[PDB]
C-alpha cells in the first residue's frame, strides 16, 4: 500500500483539509463524484456513504438506487487549489450494492474484472502509456466558449512563450508537484492543441490518473479565461485529437512483448497480442470511439487511423511498435480518443489482446507503404479492412462480436448500446444547416 | 401531333416570340437549356443545335463531349410573363449523339425505354398523378432566403386571402393559361407549405409538366419577393414534402387495375404491381430519394413512410389505394419527394412494377392496425422492412439490386453512383455545428 | 442598368472558375473550309493538321499576348478546364486545342487558352500567324492526347512533347521576345510598347506586398 488509515487522518487534519470529493465515472466517461464535510471523513472511509448509483447510467437513468461509496486509501490526493477556508482532497471509489458486493456497472470494477482475467492468464501487469492530446479555444466576454484557439503554434515548435498564460507549462507543473510522473510535453501540429504525456503504469492506475488529468486540465484552462476539449474534431478541416495508448504486459516483473534473439526484439506474446487487436479493432471501435463525432476525425488526412493494421514506421497505422526495446517494449494502439472512457477502453483492448494470447492467434503482415493510395478493393485483397465510418457501423459491429461484449458486462453493455442508439438516433433527424445550403435553392 | 412545324414557325411569328428556350434535364434533376434568338428556330427545329452533352453528367462531370438538341414540337410553350422585346418560348428536347443515335445519359431517353418494356407487355399507357409538395420562405433584404414562412396556414386551410399575395392560385392561373390541366390545389399541414395536384396524364408528359411545375413556381415565387423551394425537409420537426405519384397501367386505353368483380376491384393486373413495388422499394430509395436531406424526411412522426407495406386506409404507408375505381384505379407511392429527377423516378418505378407483373409475383398482406406500435422485431417478423435509414445505405441497397440497376442504364447508373458517394462523403467528413453543441462541453 | 457590374477579369476569384474565351479558327480558301478532308484521319485536311502543328509551336510564345494580364496566369491553374500544357485533342479534361465534332463547313481549331482580357485585333494576329507559319513551313503535329495531363508528372509531360504554358506573367514575357515570329506578328511599335507596359505591369505586381503574405509570415517570423 501507500497510505494506512491513521496517515491519512494525519495528513487531513496537519493539511487543513475541509471538504471531500468522493470520485467516480460513468458509462460515458463522465467524471461523478459525491462530496462530503471533512467531519464525514470517517463514515466515508467505513465504506457507509451512499447515493444513486443509476447516476452510473448517465442519462438512461430511470429508476434511483442506492449504492455505497468505498474509498481507496492510495488514491488519496490533496489539490492544491483549494485552501480557502480549508483545502479540498479526493478519493477513487469501487461503486458497490447495498449488500456488500462491488456493483457490476461499475467500470472501474469492470476492469478490475478483465485484469483478474489477465492474472489467470498468469500475468503480472498491464501497463498504459497514454498521450492525451487537447485544445484550447477562448472564452468570450459572457465567460462563454468561441472558436478562437489559444496560439497559432504548430507540432513541438516552442510555443507559448513563459511569460503568461501558458497553460501547457503550469499544468504539468501542478501535476507533478501534485504527485503526477509526467514524461514530456508538447504543442501539437494544429493551431492550440496540446499534449502532455504520462510515464507509464498500470491500467486502473493509469485510468484513475487519465480522469484526474482531465479534470486538472479543464480547471487549469478555465482559470486562464480559456476552455479546454477533449472533443475528438472540434473543427472539420483542421486535425483532431486522439488518445494513443501505449501498452505492454508483464509476466513475473519482466515485460513479456521484448525478445533480444528475435525477430523486431518483439516476443511470441507480443505477436500474439497484436493479432487479437487486429481482429477486434472494427468490433471494439464504438467503445475506443464512442462519440458521434469520433467519426469525424477517423477521416484520411489527419494523422488518425481508418484502416485496421500495423506497422513500425507509417503515415497512420492503427497499431505502431515504437523504437525502444527491453522495458520499453510496447504495443500502441493510436485509434483510441480522449471522448473514450479510459477504463472501459482498457479492458475492452486487455480483453481482445489476452483473446488472441489465449487463442495463439496469427498475426497478420505489418504494412509497408501505403494504405491510402491502395483503393478500396486492393486494400481488401490484402486483408486491410475499414474502420467504421458512422456510430451506428460501429455499434452493429460491436454488437456481433461475443467477446468484446463479454469485456463489457451485461449491465455495462447494455446500458451503453441505450445510450448510444439515441445518441445516434438524434444526430441522425437532425437537420444541419450544411444540408440547407447545399439544397434548399439547389431544389 | 399537337403542333406542326408549320403552326409553330406561323404560330412563333404572329405571336412575336423572339427568344427560344430548349430545355432539357440534368442526371441529378437539375433542369438545363440552352437559349438561342429567335433568328435560329429554323436551326434548332433541323436538330441541328449543339452544346456540351457532358452537363448532362452534372457536378461530377470532368470532359466536354458536343451533342446535338432535338426539339419534341408538341412540347412548345410560350411564357406567359415574359414580355419587354418580345416573348420567350420552350421546346423540351431529347439528347441525341453526334452520330444520330440517342445518347444513352439522357434520363428523358431512359424513360421512353422503360416504357418501351411496357408496349412490349401490350400496355398502351403508364399514367401519372403527382402531388408535389413545396415551402415558400421569405427573402431578406439582400433578395436573401431566410428561414421564415411565407404564411401560418395549416391543413387545407383557406392559405393566403384573395387580395395581393396568394401564390398558390398565382401560379395555378398561370399554369391553366399555359394549357396545363390542373386537378386541385390546397395549403398543405405545416406553415408555406403548398400543394398542386395535376391532372394523370402519361408518364413522359407528366414528368415534362412536373419540370415545367417547379420553374413556374420558382418564376412566381420570387415575382411575390418569396423563395419557393421542393428541399424534402428544409427544417427539423415540421412536416418534410413529398411528392407522391398516383400510377395506373393501361391496356388499349383501359385502366388495366380496376376490376369490377374482384377483391378489392383490383385486378392481378394490379396486384403483381403492388407487389414489385414492395419488393424493390428499397433498392429504388436511393433514386426516388436523391439527396441526403432526403432521409431527413423518411423519419416517424409525420406522413412520410418509413417501411414498406401497402394499405388502403394507414397512417403513413409506403403504397396506397385511393377510393376512386373504374377509370379512376390507381396505385399510390408516398415515398417519392420532389427532388427526386421525375423521369428517373419513373424509370425505376415503372422497372419495378413491370417487374412483378411479368414474373406474376405474389403481393403481401395489406397491413391495417398500428405498425407504430410494432417495434423492428414484430414488423421484422412480417413483410415489413424498414427503407434506408442514410443515403449512404440507400446507394449499396440500390447498386445490390440487379434489376434496378439495368432501370437506369450503364451510363446513368455510373455517375449516379459517383455523385451521390461524394455528396454522402463529403456530408460525413463534415463537422456540423450540433456536434460542437453536444460535446464540445461534454468532453 | 440591371443594377450589375460585368467583368471579363480571367480569375476574379480564388478557387473558383475563372473566364475564358476559346476561339473557334477556320481557314477559307476558294470559298470552301481549307480544313475539311473527307477521306483523311478525322476528317482534317494537310492544311489544319499543319495549323495546329504551328499553333503547338508558338503556344509558349504567343501566351503573353492571348492572356496578357498578371491574373491570367492565375486561370491557368490545374483544376479549372483552363489549358496549362501545349497539346491537342478531340476529347480531354483540359486540352489547349480540342477538335469540335462538326465536319464540313464546321470544319474548325478551338484554341482554349485565350482569356478575353487579350485583344482581339492583337490575338488573332498572334493566333493566325502561329498558324500561317505552320502551312507555310509544312510543320508535322504530334499525336493528340488520350486521358493523361494533369495524371502524370511535369517530368513525365516532359519526357514527351508536352510543354507547360508559362506559369507567369513576367516568364511568359521572356518567351514571348525569344521568339522572332511571334515577335513579327506584331510590329516594331506594337511590339515595344506592350512589352514596356506588361514589364512595368509585372513589376508593379511583385514589389506589391500582399494580404496573404502578411497572413503566413507576420506572425510565424
Ligand atoms: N501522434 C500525434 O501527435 C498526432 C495526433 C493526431 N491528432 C491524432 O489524431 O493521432
Ligand atoms: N398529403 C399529405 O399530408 C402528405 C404530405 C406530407 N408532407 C408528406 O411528405
Ligand atoms: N465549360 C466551359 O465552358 C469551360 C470554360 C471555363 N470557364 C474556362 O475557363
Ligand atoms: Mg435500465
Ligand atoms: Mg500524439
Ligand atoms: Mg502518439
Ligand atoms: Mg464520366
Ligand atoms: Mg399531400
Ligand atoms: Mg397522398
Ligand atoms: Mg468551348
Amino acid at each position: 500500500a501507500k497510505y494506512t488509515r491513521e496517515d491519512i487522518e494525519k495528513l487531513v487534519k496537519e493539511e487543513n483539509v475541509k471538504y471531500i470529493r468522493l470520485q467516480f465515472t460513468d458509462i460515458l466517461g463522465t467524471i461523478k463524484n459525491v462530496e462530503i464535510p471533512v467531519s464525514q471523513l470517517g463514515k466515508a472511509l467505513d465504506n457507509k456513504v451512499m447515493f444513486d448509483g443509476s447516476s452510473i447510467e448517465g442519462f438512461v437513468r430511470i429508476e434511483e438506487s442506492d449504492m455505497y461509496l468505498y474509498p481507496d486509501l492510495n488514491t488519496f490526493v490533496i489539490f492544491p487549489w483549494t485552501a480557502e477556508k480549508g483545502k479540498v482532497a479526493r478519493f477513487i471509489c469501487d461503486i458497490y450494492n447495498p449488500d456488500g458486493t462491488p456493483f457490476e456497472g461499475d467500470p472501474r470494477n469492470n476492469l478490475k474484472r478483465i485484469l483478474k482475467e489477465m492474472e489467470d492468464l498468469g500475468f503480472s501487469d498491464f501497463n498504459l502509456g497514454p498521450e492525451p492530446e487537447f485544445f484550447l479555444f477562448k472564452l468570450d466576454e459572457k465567460g462563454e466558449p468561441t472558436l478562437e484557439l489559444n496560439d497559432k503554434g504548430g507540432y513541438f515548435d516552442l510555443a507559448p512563450t513563459d511569460l503568461g498564460e501558458n497553460c501547457r507549462r503550469d499544468i504539468v507543473l501542478e501535476l507533478e508537484e501534485m504527485g503526477f510522473e509526467i514524461e514530456a510535453s508538447h504543442h501539437e501540429v494544429a493551431p492550440g492543441q496540446h499534449e502532455i504525456d504520462f510515464k507509464y503504469a498500470g491500467a486502473v492506475r493509469s485510468c484513475d490518473d487519465i480522469q484526474t488529468f482531465k479534470l486538472v486540465v479543464k480547471t487549469i484552462a478555465r482559470k486562464h479565461g480559456l476552455h479546454a476539449t477533449f472533443m475528438p474534431k472540434p473543427l472539420f478541416g483542421v486535425n483532431g485529437s486522439g488518445m494513443h495508448c501505449n501498452l505492454s504486459l508483464f509476466k513475473n516483473g519482466v515485460n513479456a512483448f521484448f525478445d533480444e534473439n528475435a525477430d523486431l526484439q518483439l516476443s511470441e506474446t507480443a505477436k500474439h497480442f497484436i493479432a487479437g487487436i487486429v481482429k477486434h479493432a472494427t468490433s471494439f471501435t464504438a467503445v475506443t470511439n464512442p462519440t458521434v463525432n469520433s467519426y469525424k476525425r477517423l477521416v484520411p488526412g489527419y494523422e488518425a487511423p481508418c484502416y485496421v493494421a500495423w506497422s513500425a514506421q507509417n503515415r497512420s497505422p492503427l497499431i505502431r511498435i515504437p523504437a525502444s526495446r527491453g522495458i520499453s517494449t510496447r504495443v500502441e494502439v493510436r485509434s483510441v480518443d480522449p471522448a473514450a472512457n479510459p477504463y472501459l477502453a482498457l479492458s475492452v483492448l486487455l480483453a481482445a489482446g489476452l483473446d488472441g494470447i489465449k487463442n495463439k492467434l496469427e498475426a497478420p503482415a505489418p504494412i509497408d507503404r501505403n494504405i491510402y493510395v491502395m483503393s478500396k478493393e486492393e486494400r481488401m485483397e490484402n486483408g486491410i479492412v475499414d474502420l467504421p465510418a458512422t456510430l451506428a457501423e460501429a455499434l452493429e459491429e460491436f454488437k456481433s462480436n461475443e467477446v468484446m461484449v463479454k469485456a463489457l458486462g451485461e449491465h455495462l453493455f447494455e446500458h451503453f448500446i441505450e445510450a448510444k442508439e439515441i445518441e445516434w438516433d438524434m444526430f441522425r433527424t437532425q437537420v444541419h444547416p450544411w444540408e440547407r445550403e447545399q439544397y434548399m435553392s439547389q431544389y
